[PDB]
């Protein structure tokens, strides 16, 4: 017993020092492995060396910003005062310079590119104007979030699309995510056997979703996801000027699904204002999760375009949300509380993985049941429309025919050419009434038809559309905004915050409309930047 | 801003007028489409014209009954007083006339028809007498509900079976329902692939259930289901004299499943009396849902017989409920509250569809798990009985052999001939211990064997039974009354009304027995009316 | 009415007499059937006669012990007093005799058997010593439970393994269980079709689990399971000296899963001491449920070894629990309350079956989702380790390679030979990180490779291992202790006893360690007793 007591006392004395020493030893061993790998063959060790260098740089940056925050603020303070003193006259100069730059760039670039590249900008203006017309509180609107959101969308699109080094990186990331979800697919062969490929949707895709959920739970436990969310949220906060919680949610939704994104700020969900809740819902509807990215890339959709649309949607979502539902009440939640995100209660990484996997049970069942019901309803609608048309000697009437004409103006305003506008409208209708999976499947069929080659017109029916229309469709359809998703989001949010149940239902439909409009704005910018083939 | 305010004021002024104008314009457009279709070719447009005519007739009837209710009541009032004044002597005359008519009809028709058809009437009397013997409160019984229920069953059966125009309509409706669910069958190919036919029960049937649930939720939101329920409930109320809530529930169960039927009067479940709760459970157990109708028709079961049994069961269920558990306490719930049914809270039709689809998740899983467990138990029971019989040199002993002898008297009393009574008893045992699905499957196998033709007796074992026995089996087995299904009904009812859990548990078994007896009474009437082949 | 009243009075008078008479008549009929079967052919009727004889003997024994308990206690009392009077000097004599017998038995047998058999006893000593070193309260320990637990384990292993009559009985029981669950396998063909064999794990095994749950619920309602639990618990209580509640829980866990084990003493969970809660958790972690027994036997694992390990684990679990976390506070719960177990509230057997089947829905879904997630994580881990190894010119690095070296000492201390220690270590790592199912699958693959025959070494990689190593692996891996089960057990126990939630969370890891240590002790005993092939 005496030896046990002495050992306990010794452990108590050196606890912090022992933890520091063991962590340092582990880090030193990792560095030794890296240096040995570099010594043996640097070319093979290049990725590990790059990862180590970037990790060290980020850690040093974080430590410096933490420790020296006061000094940096003191250094920045005089500049802010000088700018404020001269701001009154200088604001007009800045605005005039920005307008002149916009005019010059638009004229030169878009005029040289062609007429269609300019209709995209026209559609962007039209969409922003229409959102302003039908706003909840038109009189009280803050234009800084809207203008900064559009500017950030433009800058990100310009960098990613007009620069080859930017273009390649997103393709590389898309390939990596596809490979990760391919690893996901293989693991599900055990449970359902090697004949799991027979039932493609139920066996591959739903385990893909489950594995993504488990991985996200594990990363949340480790504390990586939170870091990236904080970085992007700080960028949006320091530029757009939005509230902290809505910014954090918007940053999270880029790689998190709509259902699980509010869990980031669940503890403060009861106290959020109506505007912030509408912003949360709009961000949820306007961005897709990482799980579907692999499947969509597999269909044939471009990885770079998908990732660019996902990144660009969040600023668009916030801007459109602010313009649609401007805030009229003070925000109670503080920045420090919002940025802080509680880690998983799971004791160890494997418990976090188990808890993350278990949650997915409901989601897959809901998705499958909803798909079955809505596809059956679509078949019945097609049969009934065909029956009705036969009376008037037009037996070809169907859901697709109606949706082609109904949604054509939106496709045309986005910058698609006249002929392909109907085809894009069909996809937009499929995305609206049914989940985007089917619309992306149709788009992949069209892309395959174009790639194979052959007659553009087998008969008076067009078979495939141009590359630029495909890019614009990829941007437009990158969202979870569906008439079926409306119910599940309402249910989940009301479950998280029962007190706010009355508020959640009121703003859901406006949130869905705002999400669709944000997708349209992203498509407009992409069309404006992409050249005609 | 001023223009927006003026527009808002103008919209506020004409709100009701604008809604009326837009609805009228839509109706006028529909009428124009109908008239154009009739002009072009009346023969093709015949169904649309008939539907429009019947809809207009029903709308006008409803409007007139609403507006002129007081005038009609005033006109009816003197007749009621005159009847009441002379009722004392006239009641004996009416009863004697009814008895004489019953005697004449029974004698002529059944005596000419044969002996077996008369045993059906004998069995009807026997079942009613036995129910009266073992009533909860034999002294206090109201015979008007029982007599009116039997009379309505007889009238509906007579009309549907003995008249060709009545017989054809129910076949037509059965075909329509079959096609309507076939639309669901196709829709589930997407989720489970084109090889879904490999696993027949799990893939086709459960999506059939899901689609039926979604369609029922959508119709409930629109407000059609409620209309038919109100009409049939009013008929039963004005003839049988039962309480309003039980009548509403019974009318709904004709096309609604037992699990979802109480949702019609969910808000008033806490305050219902014990007798009304027993009536609800009996109505739930004695009728089948619309979802299984398509599958059962597909197996080979006659559509007209299935629909006729479903329609006839509800009056039988109410009459047997009243006789078995007569009410001894006053009914609190009013007619207006009961007939009024709150529409779905879903904001839009598609939200209603999603919510209806989501609820079905539990039901399908419960059905699958229960079927797996009970079929495994059946296999074990057969193996153990065969093992025991071999000791006594009878290795063929099995569940079917015992159930053939055990349930033979019930089959014989229903009017089935002596030879086929054992085969009907096997089906009755399968229906009692396991769901009606397996029993209908066996009946379909027997019907196919009869239709193919061949030896009636391959050996001393009979292979198939006569057509009339098949009809009586179709009537007898049209119910959801099973031992396995007892638990789920109790769970659902307790979930809806936690306060009444003690009342729910006490009366479940009696309700199940009452439902089985109501099914037997319907089978007896069908046997009485159907001629010997 | 008067006749009904007279009948009711007559029934009330003879209630108890009538019930006794009807039960006696049924028993007499069963006896007549048995005697007729014996008359016709005794050889065929042997099993039924044996079952009847054993049942009669057990009923008579229970009745006699009930009625004559006071007389037996009075007869036993003088012996207890005489032993207590002379215990002071006699205890040393007893301990010395036990030690001398242990020395003689160890020397004579093991020295003859070889070096390998003795390392198992050495490992047993090492494990006990290590558990004693790191005890929660090392100063205060009661050694009688530990010594008696080890003695009972040794005796049971000796009887079952070294005697042919004992060895055959467990094989017979295993075959019976395998057939009993093969009955379940057939029953699931209906729901999933005759092509259910295509998806082996999802369709066969999960229905096996469902059927086991249903049968266990039915037996719990009938009241058989409780009888066996009481008998074994009384044996453990009268020999080991543990508290009644922990003994009751441990005895049940032999054939009951960890999740449902505390429901036996749920009402008293709030008042249990910390040590008793630790014992409950340890017993839960160290034993497998009956459902997996059929599947594991089907894979090829020996039935006798599986059943022997399951039986032996509970005494080992209790002994290790007491040694690791000794009790420091008084037990409030009484023996009578603990032994008494409330029966299921289900009204009839079929309601119990339905309720048992319904409960299994969550378990199967959780198991499938966890398997998918963890297998995907394993694939990703193997790919990443292979990528890292290639940099250092060792592309074969993988999870198996690391776990072979990491867990080798544990395998060696159990008595496995040097060459097979690494192969056993891979299985131990699989069991620790993932559920025992995958480890047993790998063991079955190895057993099949051995049985088929061929090269022991296709190359410098060993292909299959010896029989004794397979037996030791079977003993070692018979547990539910996994890093993922940590969360599920904590959640389940905390759901039952919110008051003790903090204690449940505090003492989970120690129980998880103790379960693996107890499994290792059982494996050590099995290795010590099993001869080298
Ligand atoms: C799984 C994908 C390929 C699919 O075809 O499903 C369609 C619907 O699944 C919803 N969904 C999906 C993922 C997620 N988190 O990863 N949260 C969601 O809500 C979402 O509404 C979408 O429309
Ligand atoms: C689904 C059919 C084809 C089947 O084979 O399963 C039999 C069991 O399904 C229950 N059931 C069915 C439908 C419904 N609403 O549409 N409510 C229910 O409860 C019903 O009680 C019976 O026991
Ligand atoms: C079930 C078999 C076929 C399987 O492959 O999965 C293994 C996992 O199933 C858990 N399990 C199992 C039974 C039970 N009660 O009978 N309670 C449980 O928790 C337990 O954790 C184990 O690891």
């Amino acid at each position: 017993e005496r030896m046990c007591g002495r050992m306990s006392d010794f452990c108590r004395e050196h606890k912090t020092t022992l933890r520091y020493i063991i962590w340092g030893i582990l880090i030193a061993g990792y560095l030794a492995l890296v240096i040995a790998a570099c010594v043996m063959n640097f070319h093979r060790a290049l990725p590990l060396f790059v990862i180590t260098v970037v990790a060290i740089f980020f850690v040093v940056w974080d430590h410096l910003m933490a420790k020296y925050e006061s000094q940096i603020a003191r250094f920045l303070s005089p500049g802010q005062r000088l700018l404020d003193s001269h701001w009154f006259w200088l604001k007009w100069v800045i605005w005039g310079c920005l307008i002149l730059g916009v005019i010059l760039w638009l004229v030169f670039d878009t005029a040289k590119l062609g007429q269609q590249q300019l209709v995209s900008f026209g559609g962007l203006i039209i969409y922003t104007s229409l959102t302003f017309l039908f706003s909840k509180h038109p009189t009280k609107v803050y234009w800084r979030p809207v203008f900064w959101g559009i500017g950030l969308q433009f800058l990100l699109g310009l960098l990613i699309l007009r620069t080859e080094p930017g273009f390649m990186a997103f393709d590389w990331l898309g390939k990596q995510v596809q490979t990760f979800l391919g690893y996901s697919d293989a693991g599900a062969s055990f449970v359902f056997g090697e004949k799991y490929t027979d039932h493609f949707f139920a066996f591959k895709v739903l385990p893909i979703v489950i594995f993504f959920s488990t991985v996200m739970s594990m990363l949340y436990y480790l504390g990586l996801m939170q870091w990236i969310i904080r970085k992007v949220g700080w960028v949006m906060l320091v530029t757009m000027g939005t509230s902290p919680v809505e910014s954090v949610v918007a940053s999270g939704n880029i790689f998190i699904g709509q259902t699980e994104s509010p869990l980031l700020v669940r503890p403060y969900l009861p106290y959020v204002t109506k505007s912030e809740l509408h912003a949360i819902m709009t961000a949820g509807f306007s961005t897709i999760a990482g799980s579907v990215l692999g499947a969509y890339i597999s269909f044939g959709v471009s990885s770079s375009h998908l990732l660019t649309a996902s990144v660009m949607s969040a600023p668009a979502a916030l801007a459109i949300s602010k313009l649609f539902w401007p805030e009229t009440e003070t925000p109670k939640i503080n920045l420090k509380n919002a940025m802080k995100m509680e880690s998983g209660d799971s004791r160890n990484l494997l418990e976090a993985a188990t808890q993350g996997a278990s949650s997915s049970i409901s989601l897959v069942a809901n998705i499958a049941v909803n798909l079955i019901a809505f596809l059956a309803l679509l078949s019945f609608m097609n049969s009934a429309l065909s029956w009705l048309g036969n009376m008037f000697d037009y037996p070809q009437l169907s859901f697709e025919v109606i949706c082609s004409y109904v949604f054509m103006p939106f496709a045309f305003m986005m910058g698609v050419d006249w002929q392909d506008s109907f085809m894009v409208a069909k996809l937009i209708g499929y995305k609206t009434f049914f989940n985007e999976f089917v619309a992306y499947q149709q788009l992949s069929k069209l892309i395959s038809l174009r790639q194979v080659g052959g007659p553009k017109f087998v008969d008076g029916v067009q078979q495939y559309m141009s590359m630029r229309s495909e890019a614009i469709s990829t941007y437009a359809l990158c969202g979870f905004a569906n008439f079926g998703s409306l119910g599940i989001v309402i249910g989940g949010l009301t479950s998280m915050a029962p007190s706010r149940k009355r508020d959640i239902t009121a703003g859901a439909m406006r949130a869905l409309i705002a999400g669709t409009i944000a997708c349209f704005l992203t498509a407009c910018i992409a069309g404006m930047l992409t050249n005609t083939p």
